[PDB]
Parts: C-alpha cells; sequence; structure tokens
C-alpha cells in the first residue's frame, strides 16, 4: 500500500538501528541515510494505520506559505505545534512574573501539579497573543522559522529573498531546471538557533508534466514526527503543482539521521501489526490557483478512514 | 564489489531514465532521487572499471580545505578543472584583446583551428596566472566557490564563517550531534552564480566510533562527473576521520537529478561489460593530523589497478 515505505522504515530502525543516546535524556535507535518514495498518483500519503490529524498539517503549511512567523495564526486555528518555542522566550524575558518554568518540558511529565501550573501559564500566554496585538508581535513572532526562511531570507545587503516565490516562477518558465531548490539552512543563524531546521533543504523536478519534490531531513522522529512530515511535503507538492498547472508525480523523502525514541517501541510495534487501508485523496479548489492566498477550506481530504490514534509520550 | 552501486546506477538510468533535454544542446536521460551506499571499510571507492585520475581529486580537495579560491594552486599542480570558469571572465573583461571567444566551449568541438586558437589563448591565460601575481588575484580568483563557501561564508554583519572548521570541532566535542552539516548553497548568490554548487549540502554522522558522510548532489553527470564526485567525498570522510581520531564508516551519495548525456551511451555501455577488480586502499600520513595543513604527499592510494580510461566528449 502507499504508506508501506514508512512502516518498512519503522521495522528497519527496530531491526538494524544502533543504540544512540542523545541531547534529551531519552535515548534513541538511529540510522543514517534512508530514502522513501511515494507515488502521489496513488493517493495522499497520510497514515491509515494511525490517525494523523490532517488539520494541523494544513494550518501549519498555510502559515508557511503566508511567510508568517507569528504563532497567533496557529492559535487562531487551534494549532499549538510551536507554542512552547514562543512561550520559552516569554518565561525568560524580564516582564514575566510567575513560576520558574526552567526547561518546563521535562518537569511537565515527572512532577504532578507543576504540569497543571505549566498548562495554566501557557493558557495566559496564548490568550495574550490572540488579543494583545503588542504582546503578539513581541513574543508571538518567532523570527527565524520556515515561514521567513522560505519567503523572507535576509541578505548581507540588508534586503529579503522570496525563495519559494521565485522557484515557482522558475518551474513555470524553466521547468527542466536542475536548480529548483529551496533551503532553510543558514550558516549564520544555525550556531545560535534553538531548533535549527530539521527539513534542511528541498528540490523540485519536472518530467513529462509531472512535478516531484525531494526533501532532505537531517533529523527525524519516526513515530511522532515523520507521519506529519510526509503529509506536509506531499501536500506542498500538490500546491506547487496546482499553481503551475502540472500533474503530481512523486515525493522523495531523504533522511540524515532517522531515529526512534526508546519509549515509542511498543507503540510502533503495535502499529506494525495494523493492515493499511486504501489511501485517501486530496481535493484542491479548482477555481483558486495562487496558493499563497490559499486558505484552509481550499484543501479537502477524502476517503480518510484511519485506525484509532496511538498515544505516546513526547521525548524530552 | 565496492563500486557496484555506481554501475547499478548507470544501468538504471539507461533502463528507466526518461529523456530530458537540457540547458546544453546535448540532451540527457535523467532520474530524480537515488542513493548509493559505500562501506569505506572495504576500500576507497575509486573506479577500477575505468581509470579515474586520483591526482586531480587530491589537488582539488586540498584546494578546498585550504579555503582557496584561486585557480593558481590548481595550475601549480597541473590541475585544470576550473580554468574555463576563470578564463571566461578574462575574455569578457575590457583588458583582453584577441579573438571573440563567445561561449568557446561549444565552438571548441565544431570548428577546427578555432579549438587551437582557444587552447592557445588559454595557455597565455594560465601562464599569466602562475607568474603575474596581480593577474592571478584579479582573474585567477573565482570568489564564490567551494573553498570559500566551506571555509569563508559571508554573513550579513560583514564577517566570515569557517563552516567546516567549526563542524570538525563539533564532531570532536559533540559527535552524536544531528547538526553536523555544511552547506554550499546560499540563496543570495544562487540567482546570479555561473554554476551554482552541484554538491549542495552534506552531513556527518558518528556511531560506534565510525564516521559517515551523506552528500546531497542536486545534479550529476553519471559518466564523467560521478566517478570523481564519489572519490572526493570518500576522501573527505577519511580526512575528517583522521583528524577526529575516528574510524571510517560509510559514504552515502544522494542525488537530486542524476543524468547521462546522450553521447556517453556507448562508452557507459562498454564500461558495464567490465568486471570490477578488488578496491584500492588509502594511506593517510599517521604523523600529521591537522588536515587543513595537509599536502599532496600526505595521501596515498595503493593497489589501484584499473582498466584503461574511456574517452568521451564533454557535454556542451
Ligand atoms: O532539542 C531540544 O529539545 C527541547 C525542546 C524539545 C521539543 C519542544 O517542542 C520544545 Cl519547545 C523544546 C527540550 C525540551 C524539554 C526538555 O526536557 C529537553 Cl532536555 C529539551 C528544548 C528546550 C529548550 C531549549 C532547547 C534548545 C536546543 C534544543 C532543544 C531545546
Ligand atoms: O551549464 C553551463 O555550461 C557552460 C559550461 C559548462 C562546463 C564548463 O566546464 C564551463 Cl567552464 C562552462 C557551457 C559551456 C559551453 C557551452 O557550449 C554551453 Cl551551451 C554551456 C557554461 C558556459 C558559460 C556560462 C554558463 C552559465 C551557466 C551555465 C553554464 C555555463
Amino acid at each position: 500500500m502507499l504508506e508501506q515505505p514508512y512502516l518498512d522504515l519503522a521495522k528497519k530502525v527496530l531491526d538494524e538501528g544502533h543504540f544512540k543516546p542523545d541531547r534529551t535524556h531519552t535515548g534513541t535507535y538511529s540510522i543514517f541515510g534512508h530514502q522513501m518514495r511515494f507515488d502521489l498518483s496513488k493517493g495522499f500519503p497520510l497514515l491509515t494505520t494511525k490517525k494523523v490529524p490532517f488539520g494541523l498539517i494544513k494550518s501549519e503549511l498555510l502559515w508557511f506559505l503566508h511567510g508568517d512567523t507569528n504563532i497567533r495564526f496557529l492559535l487562531q486555528h487551534r494549532n499549538h505545534i510551536w507554542d512552547e518555542w514562543a512561550f520559552e522566550k516569554w518565561v525568560k524575558s524580564d516582564e514575566y512574573h510567575g513560576p520558574d518554568m526552567t526547561d518546563f518540558g521535562h518537569r511537565s511529565q515527572k512532577d504532578p501539579e507543576f504540569a497543571a501550573v505549566y498548562h495554566e501559564e501557557m493558557a495566559k500566554f496564548d490568550d495574550r497573543v490572540l488579543h494583545d496585538d503588542a504582546f503578539a508581535a513581541k513574543y508571538g513572532d518567532l523570527g527565524l522559522v520556515y515561514g521567513s526562511q522560505w519567503r523572507a531570507w535576509h541578505t548581507s545587503k540588508g534586503d529579503t529573498i522570496d525563495q519559494l516565490g521565485d522557484v515557482i516562477e522558475q518551474i513555470k518558465t524553466h521547468p527542466y531546471s536542475r536548480r529548483l531548490i529551496v533551503s532553510a539552512w543558514n550558516p549564520e543563524d544555525v550556531p545560535t538557533m534553538a531548533l535549527p531546521p530539521c527539513h534542511t533543504l528541498y528540490q523540485f523536478y519536472v518530467n513529462d508534466g509531472k512535478l516531484s519534490l525531494q526533501l532532505y531531513q537531517r533529523s527525524a522522529d519516526i513515530f511522532l514526527g515523520v507521519p506529519f512530515n510526509i503529509a506536509s511535503y506531499a501536500l506542498l507538492t500538490h500546491l506547487v503543482a496546482h499553481e503551475c498547472g502540472l500533474e503530481v508525480g512523486e515525493f522523495i523523502h531523504t533522511f540524515g539521521d532517522a531515529h526512534l525514541y526508546v519509549n515509542h517501541l511498543d507503540q510502533i510495534k503495535e502499529q506494525l501489526s495494523r493492515t493499511p487501508r486504501p489511501a485517501p485523496t486530496l481535493q484542491l479548489n479548482p477555481d483558486k490557483h495562487d496558493i499563497f492566498d490559499f486558505d484552509m477550506k481550499d484543501i479537502k481530504l477524502l476517503n480518510y478512514d484511519p485506525y484509532p490514534a496511538i498515544k505516546a509520550p513526547v521525548a524530552v
């Protein structure tokens, strides 16, 4: 079935993965160098052996296309994927006055009550973003994130570069170009960034009318991250294809370090004993063709009938 | 045998490659997304089914490690891989006074005598580089090339970044880092560069003491380029391993668009009917450990007994 390459990866890291302790106290099983190929003509590669919330994928990708870097948009969509990154800079700024919140992520699963304190503090942070415009622009804006690096790269000569925007024109006027590349890696910011881009660099390709995209992911969290990652880029390909009036081809997922956190073993194992159902389909508004102006409603996912979700502790 | 992955690629592009005309008048057969794995413990991946001049690989890589961007070094080693790029800017500069030399590369194989004129003009260009220091610094320096982008990336804040140098320290003090990355792609320079980096981005990896490197090549010339490319990076891995006192592991070669120019068909086909001999070995000076100061003599290749070279026209 379509998603087989993902399961084959999970089974692989379990069988051939060498134990590798990492940054977080939770150890991992990792491998280096892997590639998966998904034929987008067979359907949208969203996992059926587990219920991945497609909503979040949309909410985040559109955020990216809009050159947005403010968490407000996501909170305004019930998406909370980046909250912690912004909140972190809030508890450190000499303006916040409450609990210590030192590396809260870890304490949020080892000490009861504190977690409630955390979720409580987070609620006020999030609330002040959606309503207090000044607060939103101060702590809601991440600055260095996919949205800006994709569509507002900063030059040495004080200006900005619309990478994706240009590459799209390129596909349109020079489809056979082997230079259809977009990078999120900037040597200048990387030494100090909190979380350097995992989805380091991607490339487009056009052949016989079908568009394809390869993604170089320097790091991957097989159980939690990868299921989303695949969807984001499978979607991104459709979008770029929709605008360029091209048919959709393949999505090639290349990994640097693909890993599995130890406390996800039983969950992934249980997932491996699930037979995949037929892949879903994606419906993109046939009228609207300028993806940057796209909105949630302009993307539909049909026949998605996945298995129940699998609860697993986030690694910290 | 060790190099099998390369031959398997050639056979693949011939069998599954879709015809794709390109920038140059010579068409190609190309594919998108491929990965080759070489176990450096079995030997240095230099082709035995064809005689690749290892000398040039050295000459160029050391040039890179030295943060050099001046062709003089290469000419001072009989290496002429980058000559044309520098020479091109010489025939355009209002100081040169001789033949037109418009896109000489193409005319150098269609019109007799002109080729002799070209090689003649080139001789004077090269000569004036090795001897006239002022000329060397003006036209011998390429500016934007692997040497500088690896070891002298320019920031927006008017300074420079020693990417490779830092990453090496990183391997030493944080080997298990999933961020051991070096990029040659800069969104600011890419829109105007003559030849944007083919070897777009690479990543290191450490596990059980063995170092490994993955290379993302957005474009590849299977017959002419790839044989060299593999060697350069297989060597680079050994060097970084030598300094970091680590053992050598694998070299993962990932491709964006891997292609084969039509006028290389018969040559590659003839190469495919050649049985590979045992792989050679690499000897790195056991005394010297700081690779940046490495010199030609510090690298040895043993048991290299390849087949005769295969002459093939360069694509233009
Ligand atoms: O790699 C990280 O992870 C952390 C992380 C991870 C996921 C996530 O969504 C968020 Cl916001 C934060 C993190 C968080 C809690 C911890 O207990 C530890 Cl050890 C590390 C993290 C928290 C704070 C600063 C950080 C700086 C660099 C790398 C991480 C990092
Ligand atoms: O992609 C290229 O290739 C060219 C090339 C290729 C290999 C090489 O070592 C050198 Cl220096 C130059 C080139 C050269 C001769 C030609 O007839 C044509 Cl069409 C194109 C080339 C020559 C001049 C300017 C160029 C600008 C962009 C891309 C190329 C390019």
